[PDB]
């Protein structure tokens, strides 16, 4: 019962201690019972040393949760490559026979900690690959889509599935004013308001990239590919009624769930696959390939395999490696790159700059964060500095010592006398931009890009009828509470999706409003 | 449609605006919808300015929950004293005719931000009163009594009702583990585990300060007191199973509740009670009067009215005036004062320091939180200083200068060649303190002091057969999931405080079991 | 080499020399420390050039409050070497014969900032951590053996006086006089302060001591009052007035790189440990109050007992992580030792711990140098930046059912309940009569010689030697410059009444340089 992750979840551990507790000094504590005082019935005294350590540690043990994606759990495992897909990417851990620990975090959205594993949401995705290059995290979601083409519209997303700034209500009129008003989200609505939306457990699910990203292999050739993780267990998913009856049951069904299955030796699987779309291919795809709200259709590019991975480890101590890790998308390495999707580069921001917030500067020393390798860095100080450069070691580069610099670079200067390195592969081996200028512009239209014509193929050619009862009947249960100024928008959203799925979601609202 | 709270509830907020959004520097946005990109399929560019704010500040949004009391909400209103108590408190708020703004926060104890309101736990009922001579806050429960006699002890309890370290989830061994060794517990445990665990609403609840305090007069003759507040609406309780299926449907009905009623001018009342114990009669009282888990008997001091209090004002906004509130115990005021409970004790030390933390050095200045009349302090800076001292006052007393030091003071120099002030009755006026050490001493022990017979005389005087089957029915749920090595200490505990309960405790819990 | 006992410590959290080439902060290689990512040469810098903003990011984030007040230090480690007996008075560990420690010192000024100069006139901190078998055993010391104040009540006010206006951010002349002459039991301090050991050359060159009346308890559990002195081997060096100021400006990190090139060029400074012990008994009739910071206990009364001695012989691996991190705490004490009613300890013993909470975090006691050696055994979890967690499901709450266990005083398997008692709380300390039994704001008990004057008094006609004297009167004029006619009076006062001779020169030289 061992694991390729027991390095990384050993690290900060103490041993199993006895007799009796000690102060943060390391002196013996008198009582963990009873507090001193000047006299039995006197005041307390200042000086129980102990009495004052205990509640003001007590009293900083919570830190900001996520937003989003505050409730979760997780494990950790490895991924094993099965295929050889060298052709394709250089990228360490994706190389023929290559085991690599991991960890994973699954999550809900909307709600803070403590909210309802099986609330109506997404459900997060997020690993990390512990490679020999570094650390390199696919924060995924079990959609293969998402709700929005551009990072400045995710905060609006965001507060309007979270609580009304008046009395801290989560609101339906709110939810369906911006998804009906930023119709660019009935993809993902489509969805999210299926059986999908309530998975029972995180085994039951797939999890997707959802972005396109770049392989580039070892002779610098990119290709677009797409992240599948298709669950051995299978999609398994509750009704609408049988959600919410877990919801009151158990608000952490599915961490439970998860615990219990690796405690019990019964560790789930994903198969990794990827599409992979030709360089050459992406401008004349029929959707545009870099829209995160538009997905490759399996039928042009189909599901090509690389290996699986496996979850067989549980956290130590969940605070310290799950609440604590920080999984960033921004976590790429060699052989990986980034696309043109606006979704994905503001993303590549955000995260990191959450992280220094919500752990703190030098998150990234917690050994949950640290890569297997040396971090070799001029980075220093900052807050609560556990792990310190060589003594005397030099703060900037260039200098006259060994440290280094980029592999761009010499070692020994600062790149001037007009030093020019090239196109910036490491990033993604960019397309044509479409343009010269600085410009707020819409994404370059493809032929069959709009809002509303891949919900409306899941709907008229992939759901089967109780499926699409179903979501009608789920999504007329999310609409109760809407005003009455946002009915018509809400009408006119799922008659784009398809007329005849806005018909009878019509239909069965108004049989429900009463 | 006023409130007294007005003056207070308006402070920081904008008017309402329109035309379009502007950045944090006053600037003009361009667009909330679309990021700038070099070319439209280019790579986002870093200076979008108002992109990187927008995230940047959605990604600090949050801030550490309370532990305990994460999850709670509020209201405002205003005190209206009724009845003439100037012969036992020289208190400004509770001097007859007078009517002071107030703000309250209901809460739960043990669950996170998200967490259901409808769990089986305590309640929170924390007022505060904004009176003319500072806040005063009443931080009090919907119990008259609590686990616990030190304070020293409050963070294992905590600690049993949260998550476990290894995998965050709550653990019924756990919670029985601790209550059964520290039976102490036994009066709380029994008030928790019948009807009043699951109270409706924060409308239909009693609260309580549940600590002694001390009422001096003008005088300054002492009487201890305790508080209650009686709702005019009653009690109203779901059963076991109602509240866990409300959980499921509604995580927040309380909190929404509590908007709804205010929202339709259904404003809710609780006339405000003291029970009076001369200081005479501390001593030779039946039960310890400062030990927290002993009420006193209402046959022996009868509920004294004082007057009411009504909740008719809604947050303005809830993150701002509710989760930012610091609600603090010692918050008191001339005419009150404290007493010899250690878990009163600890708590005038624990609130402002977990604030300080949660909100900021500086989170007195916050709108909710400073009081209606001007703070004369010499303290300075820290973070976030949003108010700071008339241009050029003086930062130390004793000075030449009129910004003035403590009312026993001079004004002029540090009280050196011996200067005395005697008893410090501003903190209480102390009864014996039995003892003339430093000492970790059992308080004084009264004729009927033990862990065990006030919820007792509860189970064998006060419950209707109903309400004592309903609890065996409601500890034997509790139990399920407890391991062997915990059973038998857990049928003990209850034979302990009845041999009647104990019996049916292990006979349903027996029954529910395998 | 030059091996020390510190070696373990200092190593802690250090990486290994690396060369080739940079990486991330996530392990991958970083492709320029020189030249940003842009669309195009001339066009516009790029949002995912993801290590332009973690470099930039993390620069931004370097800086952490620092401490207040004692802002500007600097340390070293070393070895506490015990050479005498002294078990009949206390079992701490550290303290038996033939023990060898392990320690950290940190040396500071005052009032002064960050980047201010080590030789403005101050006090000095001298503050030790022993790493002992039974815990960090810190005494948070200072130069001097007295103090300005005696309730920590008046702390926060006595270091704003010493720090910037409000209005402009200048340090004020008058403020520090107001402040000092209206709070008279100053006296003692302020006359040290002004003479000669104002301004020490260096740090090695100055004694410490930890001024406070402590406790010591020997294994039989009897107590006896005890002062720890530092006396530098080096001897006590001074600067005049004039030179110190040059200093001041010349290298303001004077005394950091004196202690820095000491220590790397092998002349380790070392000082005598030695401490005046109080039987228990004499306490309530020696001629001053024992507890009374201002009051020094007379070495003809109680001479200094030898116990042995401290060296300074490793610098720091890194100045930031173990120098400027360190959370030196007069709470850290161990068996056989214990506190006393000094009204200003007592306080200490809260406040140092509420501010490194604050300035360093809430797992602070995590970082390398503030972990001690031997294993914690602790209920406390989480908070920011948890490095260290608990075995694999070991329990969050005592009593319990499993074998973590509780406090020494407790069984492990209850909460003491059943009117369990422990008595009298003789690791705080073992307490004196506290000469009332109410809840009262009072003065120390009053012994025949209280006063604020007669000790700063004594030093100047009994001890100080003629130049000493004179020179006094110099440095106390200088810093008298600036004071408004308003506090000219109350200063002259202040100085009569320490001395009529010193307060008659103090003002003659204060006018002759006034006007
Ligand atoms: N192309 C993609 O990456 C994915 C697309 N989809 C949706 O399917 C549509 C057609 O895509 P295309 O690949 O051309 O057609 P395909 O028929 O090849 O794939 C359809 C996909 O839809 C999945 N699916 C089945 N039932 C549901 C449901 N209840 N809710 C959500 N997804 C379901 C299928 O999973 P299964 O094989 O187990 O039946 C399959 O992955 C798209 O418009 C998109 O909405 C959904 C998932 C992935
Ligand atoms: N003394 C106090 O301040 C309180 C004591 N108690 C409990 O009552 C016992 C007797 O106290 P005493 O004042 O001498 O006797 P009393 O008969 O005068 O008061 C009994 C109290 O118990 C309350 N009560 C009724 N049902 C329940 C229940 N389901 N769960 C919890 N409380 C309930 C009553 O509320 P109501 O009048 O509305 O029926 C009343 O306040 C105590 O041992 C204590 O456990 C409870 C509340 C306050
Ligand atoms: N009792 C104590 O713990 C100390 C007292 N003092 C001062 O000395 C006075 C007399 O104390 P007592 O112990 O009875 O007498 P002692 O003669 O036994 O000791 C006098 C102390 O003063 C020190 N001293 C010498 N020059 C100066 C100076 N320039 N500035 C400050 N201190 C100096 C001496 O150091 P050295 O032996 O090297 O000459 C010695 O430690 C006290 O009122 C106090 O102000 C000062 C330091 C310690
Ligand atoms: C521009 C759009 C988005 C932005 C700005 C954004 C930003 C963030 C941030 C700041 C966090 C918190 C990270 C932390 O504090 O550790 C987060 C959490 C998360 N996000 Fe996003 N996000 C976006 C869209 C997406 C998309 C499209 C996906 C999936 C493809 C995704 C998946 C996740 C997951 C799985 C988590 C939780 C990770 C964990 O378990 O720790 N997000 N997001
Ligand atoms: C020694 C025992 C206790 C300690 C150390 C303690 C400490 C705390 C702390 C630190 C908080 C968070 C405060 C904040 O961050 O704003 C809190 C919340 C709270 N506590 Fe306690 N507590 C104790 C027992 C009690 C008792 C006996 C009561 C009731 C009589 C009580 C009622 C509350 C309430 C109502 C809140 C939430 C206040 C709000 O709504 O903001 N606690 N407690
Ligand atoms: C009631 C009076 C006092 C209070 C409240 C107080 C409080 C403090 C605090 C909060 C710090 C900063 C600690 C940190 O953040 O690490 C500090 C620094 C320091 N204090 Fe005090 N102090 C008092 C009096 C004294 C006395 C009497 C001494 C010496 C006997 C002393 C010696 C020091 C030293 C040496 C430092 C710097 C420690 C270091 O180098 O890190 N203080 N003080
Ligand atoms: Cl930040
Ligand atoms: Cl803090």
């Amino acid at each position: 019962e061992k694991s390729a992750a027991d390095q990384i979840v050993d690290r900060g551990m103490r041993p199993k201690l006895s007799g009796n507790t000690t102060r943060h000094n390391g002196a013996p504590v008198p009582s963990e019972n009873i507090s001193a005082t000047a006299g039995p019935q006197g005041p307390n005294v200042l000086n129980d040393i102990h009495l004052i350590e205990k509640l003001a540690h007590f009293n900083r043990e919570n830190v900001p949760e996520r937003i989003p994606h505050a409730k979760g759990h997780g494990a950790f495992g490895e991924l094993h490559i099965t295929e050889d897909v060298s052709e394709y990417t250089k990228a360490d851990l994706f190389q023929p026979g290559k085991v690599t620990p991991l960890a994973v975090r699954f999550s809900t959205v909307a709600g803070e900690q403590g909210s309802p594993d099986t609330w109506r949401d997404v459900h997060g995705f997020a690993l990390r690959f512990y490679t020999e290059e570094g650390n390199y995290d696919i924060v995924g979601n079990n959609t293969p889509t998402f709700f929005l083409r551009d990072g400045m519209k995710f905060p609006d997303f965001i507060h309007s599935q979270k609580r009304l700034n008046k009395n801290g209500l989560r609101d339906a009129d709110m939810q369906w004013d911006f998804w009906t008003r930023a119709p660019e989200s009935a993809h993902q609505v489509t969805y999210l308001m299926g059986d999908r939306g309530t998975p029972k457990t995180s085994r039951h699910q797939d999890g997707f990239g959802s972005h396109t990203f770049q392989w580039i292999n070892a002779e610098g050739k990119p290709v677009w590919v797409k992240y599948h993780f298709k669950t051995r267990q299978g999609w398994d998913c509750f009704t609408d009624a049988e959600a919410a009856k877990v919801a009151g049951e158990n608000a952490d069904y599915q961490r439970e769930d998860l615990y219990n299955a690796i405690e019990n030796g019964d560790f789930p699987i994903w198969d990794v696959k990827v599409q992979i779309m030709p360089f050459e291919d992406a401008e004349n795809y029929r959707w545009n390939p870099f829209d995160l709200t538009k997905t490759w259709s399996q039928k042009d590019y189909p599901l090509i395999p690389v290996g699986y991975f496996i979850l067989n480890r549980n956290p130590r101590n969940f605070f310290a490696q799950i609440e604590q890790i920080a999984l960033d998308p921004g976590n790429i390495v060699p052989g990986v790159g980034l696309s043109p999707d606006r979704m994905l580069q503001a993303r590549i921001f955000a995260y990191a700059d959450q992280q220094r917030y919500r752990i703190g500067a030098n998150y990234r020393d917690l050994p949950v964060n640290r890569p297997i390798n040396e971090v070799n860095t001029y980075s220093r100080e900052g807050s609560m500095q556990y792990i310190f450069d060589a003594e005397g070691e030099p703060s900037y580069s260039p200098n006259r010592y060994d440290k280094g610099a980029g592999y761009l670079d010499n070692g020994t200067d600062s790149s001037s006398n007009h030093t020019s390195y090239g196109q910036a592969d490491d990033i993604y081996v960019n397309p044509d931009p479409h343009g010269t200028d600085l410009v707020r512009a819409a994404y370059v239209k493809h032929q069959d890009d709009d809002d509303f014509i891949q919900p409306g193929i899941l709907y008229r050619e992939v759901l089967d009828e109780g499926e699409k009862e179903r979501l009608a009947d789920n999504i007329s249960n999310a609409m109760q509470g809407i005003s009455e100024a946002t009915e018509p928008r809400v009408y006119d959203y799922w008659n784009n999706v398809d007329e005849n799925l806005g018909a009878r979601v019509k239909e069965l609202y108004l049989q429900k409003k009463a």
